[PDB]
């Protein structure tokens, strides 16, 4: 009955899946994968993800991988309204913004979250060089989000969709560091992020970390 | 009035859309964008793509950007069979592989295409180091594609889907480098490519280049 989500809760890619599963109201549980013992590279795991990585989802005998693919499925199966399937124009927007998150927002955030967050916990120091330039890249993205959110309640339009939830796992991480002050320069992105932060699904996900 | 695909035929992100538009029998028209004139950063283009990039698609009054989203749109609008909409398990399978193209296949192929094809065109030289390194990363993906293609007729199952088509533009470019031979060690992957190559849709985009 419950779908098994494979991966350690410390990965923001698995929590991207947890966000959608929590919102669609899916029956699921997490199964941690230890990287220390190369568990992700075991034969049992390779039948779930041939590329040997997490996340991986199992629904009965159905195996899925790639966080964003796992996300569309949980909505597609439990809360399709998050995909606006049925309305062509609306569904097109959700896709447009699901791609922007991956190719724009997160792409600028990734270098940052590592320097400011992962690197130090592994015993390293933060490279300001990298942080500074990526903050510029992200800055230009937030200006667009700012205009977008001035005209629309949410990213895909006046409704919540997968485009929105897909941004929480990385943003929650950003919000745990002193760089959360970059959102203050964009009132609408800020308001938007607060609205999302109220949702129980988001609070649970934040709790998983 | 035909759809408008904005951008130069030269970019494979642009032609990725053409492949989808072609196969869906979409009535479209290519509208070049000259970067030399910062035309992509013109206020006119900024209405089509807030990020000032190509491709951008116009359908009457609808405006879409980000290639893989434009692709889903044309398929959903003119050929929903490519998405396998009505089958939860099949649609999920399509999504998984649409991500694999972007996150594994083209992730390894892009660096090589820039070095071998773009760099020299601009007036530079190919850095073999990055060609060999990414060539290694690619083989690891190919051996998994090989395994998949033995079990299934196509990537998402025994049916052609957008997942397959989305690999057209970049692979087409690979077949324009001395590296097109890598596929020879991967029989099912090679057969799969040859099967696709015989479609008029891929023959039309190849012509566009």
């Amino acid at each position: 009955a419950p779908m098994k989500l494979y991966g350690a809760v410390m990965s923001w890619n698995l929590t991207r899946c947890a966000t959608a599963l929590e919102e669609a109201g899916s029956d699921y549980e997490i199964v941690p994968i230890n990287f220390a013992t190369a568990e992700h590279k075991s034969p049992e795991h390779l039948v779930r993800n041939p590329f040997g990585q997490v996340p991986a989802l199992q629904d009965g005998d159905l195996y899925l991988f790639e966080s964003r693919a796992i996300c569309k499925y949980a909505a597609r199966k439990n809360k399709p309204e998050l995909l606006r399937e049925g309305n062509l124009e609306e569904a097109a927007m959700v896709d447009v913004w699901i791609e922007v998150e991956a190719n724009q927002y997160t792409a600028a955030l990734n270098p940052i979250l590592f320097q400011v967050l992962i690197s130090p916990m592994l015993g390293g120091t933060t490279d300001q060089k990298v942080v500074d330039e990526n903050l510029e890249k992200l800055k230009k993205v937030l200006e667009v989000y700012e205009a977008r959110l001035t005209k629309c309640k949410y990213l895909a339009g006046d409704f919540l969709s997968l485009a929105d939830l897909n941004h929480v796992s990385v943003t929650l991480c950003l919000f745990a560091t002193p760089y959360a002050s970059v959102l203050d320069a964009y009132p609408h992105v800020k308001a938007w992020w607060s609205g999302l932060m109220e949702r129980p699904s988001v609070q649970k996900v934040a709790a998983l970390m």
